[PDB]
């Protein structure tokens, strides 16, 4: 499958793509404002994620730091990033179908649209000003709006027992972005697409 990753933000982001134990394609790249990066993701990939990182500094060896979404200090991510990260999530060619969603379960840093570029399903978007409206206790100094599990580490926020409900914090994310997951047991906002669809992930789709 082809993913085109587009930075429509007015600021530079460092895109990342991983399935948790390996990079997808090159795993990461700098995207200046307006730049597009096309990657190829192998059919059958389960549990892939794409996200943006902000305020990064990398040396010549591809080693450094980012203020949101850092993946162990690497430009080319092999593992998932540090919250807060708005997440594009996908599993491809699962019994004939692709499944895509946007998630705020690990917080929010950059607004995002995640849409197919082929026929057969709709896209999803979270483009509200979650950072500007972020509750005081969830604000991340480096930028972004943390999820409550990251901040407070309780069974209820992290849904550790497999029994949890919505919370004041999850309802904040859900109010602003109804089409994204706001906590682990949220009513699913997953979209089912034809197997082997292609996609575009756009950072700052409105701005």
């Amino acid at each position: 499958a082809t993913f085109e990753i587009v930075n429509r933000c007015s600021y530079t982001v460092w895109a990342a793509a991983s399935k948790g134990d390996a990079a997808l394609d090159a795993g990461g790249r700098q995207l200046n404002s307006g730049e597009s990066w096309t990657i190829n993701v192998e059919p059958g990939t389960n549990g892939g994620k794409i996200w943006a990182r902000t305020d990064c500094y990398f040396d010549d060896s591809g080693s450094g730091i980012c203020k949101t979404g850092d993946c162990g200090g690497l430009l080319r991510c092999k593992r998932f990033g540090r919250p807060p990260t708005t997440l594009a999530e996908f599993s491809l060619n699962q019994y004939g179908k692709d499944y895509i969603d946007i998630s705020n379960i690990k917080g929010f840093n950059v607004p995002m649209d995640f849409s197919p570029t082929t026929r057969g399903c709709r896209g999803v978007r979270c483009a509200a000003d979650i950072v500007g409206q972020c509750p005081a206790k969830l604000k991340a100094p480096g930028g972004g709006c943390n999820d409550a599990c990251t901040v407070f580490q309780t069974s209820e926020y992290c849904c550790t027992t497999g029994k949890c409900g919505p919370t004041e914090y999850s309802r904040f994310f859900k109010r602003l972005c109804p089409d994204a997951f706001s906590y682990v047991l949220d009513k699913p906002t997953t979209v089912t697409c034809p197997g082997s669809s292609n996609y575009r992930v756009t950072f700052c789709p409105t701005a």
